[PDB]
């Protein structure tokens, strides 16, 4: 099948590319912003999301899941953007 890298940042500024096929196991990190502003990102298998953050919106949390080519997540308020890319 397809092989994936998900791209994430932070105002654009690349803070992981990490290829999602293969991987296994649950990895968590958090990106913290100005202020108070967090996103935990889990990456679990093949998939990623943002589990849970203290953005205003909640729209990157609500998207979920993703794992296939052109999938994205976004949290607006704390500019950051995770893409999935086909290698």
């Amino acid at each position: 099948g397809d092989e994936v890298v998900a791209i994430i940042s932070q105002n654009g500024k690349v803070i992981r590319e990490i290829p999602l096929t293969g991987h296994k196991g649950n990895e968590q990190f958090t990106i913290k912003g100005k202020g108070a502003q967090y996103n935990l990102m889990e990456v679990d298998g093949e998939r990623i999301r943002i589990k849970e953050d203290n953005s205003p919106d909640q729209v990157g949390v609500k998207m979920g899941w993703k794992s296939k080519a052109g999938d994205t997540i976004v949290c607006l308020p704390h500019k950051v953007f995770v893409e999935i890319k086909s290698t």
